[PDB]
């Protein structure tokens, strides 16, 4: 467990968020009142361990409001859903509650007051994602219009119908540096637009870049703990590999290679927001195989925000 070749540092804050808590709690809060067999629409949040769990739990994943029998529940996942898709379940003979994170429906309800005032709305987000669906999903008004836009060069190729009535919003796990440069385009591009003093970006978010930041400048190589799917924890390998180190997402402690730590001083580990901290405490163990000592958590920032589950789940 504890002395050894290689220092390991975690950094902090790492792991899950107040929205992922929140969402599993209601998925296993589900099972634990009703019983088994509890649907869910998509992963509820993008781990893979998270979701495996869950189904031993009793959770069915499925992909399509089509698959879920009449007079099941059913979950809306973390990342959120769009207009149609709940319709769609409120149109049927389903017990439905919404694990959506309340900071992506903050960012729904916004992307659904401009369309009723006929307003365009550009959204900073990458294209290809399921949370931009949702968000993007929200805006029904023909007259306006919504666009996604990943990049400063986006936002200078972009071509709108009234850019004196324009609001724009971001998804909530992106890069803070890169989103700042695109918001920095948008307001320079079209200065009476509208949107948030600095971004929709997470507090988690935001957090565990800096974090991670703070890691990669101490440690050679950096260990991501996520799915592969799973973009906020692909922000946190990106920054570090920006940074120059090894970075490494990996869904378990079996991932790890020991060529990536072959010789390596100090080895620093940190966990996106949908990875639960069992993974980072099998890394660590593994880590310690492979030479190292006591893991350091780093000083970081504190959180203490907390999404509490529906009142009927408790
Ligand atoms: C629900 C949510 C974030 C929790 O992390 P996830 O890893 O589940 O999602 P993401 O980073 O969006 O792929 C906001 O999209
Ligand atoms: S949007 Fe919500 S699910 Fe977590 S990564 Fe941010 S608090």
């Amino acid at each position: 467990h504890h002395h050894g070749s290689m220092q390991i540092l975690l950094a902090n804050p790492r792991g899950f968020c107040a929205g992922v808590d929140r969402a599993i709690s209601i998925v296993e809060n589900a099972l634990a009142i009703y019983g088994a067999p509890i649907y869910v629409r998509h992963e509820v949040v993008h781990n893979r361990y998270v979701v495996d769990s869950l189904r031993e739990r009793g959770a069915i994943f499925i992909e399509q409001i089509s698959e879920v029998p009449d007079g099941a529940i059913l979950i809306f996942s973390a990342h959120g859903v769009s207009q149609a898709v709940r319709n769609e379940a409120k149109s049927r003979d389903l017990t439905v509650f919404d694990a959506t994170c309340p900071l992506v429906t903050k960012v729904h309800m916004e992307v659904a007051r401009a369309s009723r005032r006929g307003e365009e709305s550009i959204l900073i987000g990458h294209a290809g994602h399921p949370d931009v669906e949702g968000t993007m999903g929200q805006y029904s008004n023909p007259e306006g219009g919504m666009y996604l836009v990943e990049s400063p060069d986006d936002v200078w190729k972009l071509t709108v119908k009234n850019e004196e009535k324009l609001s724009f919003m971001t998804q909530t796990t992106l890069s803070v540096d890169d989103t700042s440069d695109v918001i920095d385009a948008l307001r320079k591009r079209f200065p009476k637009i509208v949107g948030p003093r600095k971004d929709d970006i997470c507090y988690a978010t935001t957090n565990r870049q800096e974090a991670v930041r703070a890691l990669a400048e101490q440690a050679e190589v950096v260990l991501v703990v996520g799915s592969k799917n799973s973009s906020n924890s692909n922000r946190l390998a990106e920054l570090a590999q920006r940074m120059g180190k090894r970075a490494f997402l990996i869904d378990d402690a079996k991932d790890i290679q020991e060529e990536w730590v072959k010789e390596v001083k100090c080895v620093g580990v940190t966990a996106g927001a949908s990875a639960p901290d069992i993974l980072v405490q099998n890394v660590v163990a593994r880590l310690q195989q492979l030479g190292g000592g006591e893991a350091i958590p780093l000083e970081g920032r504190e959180e203490n925000i907390v999404f509490e589950v529906p009142k009927e789940l408790r």
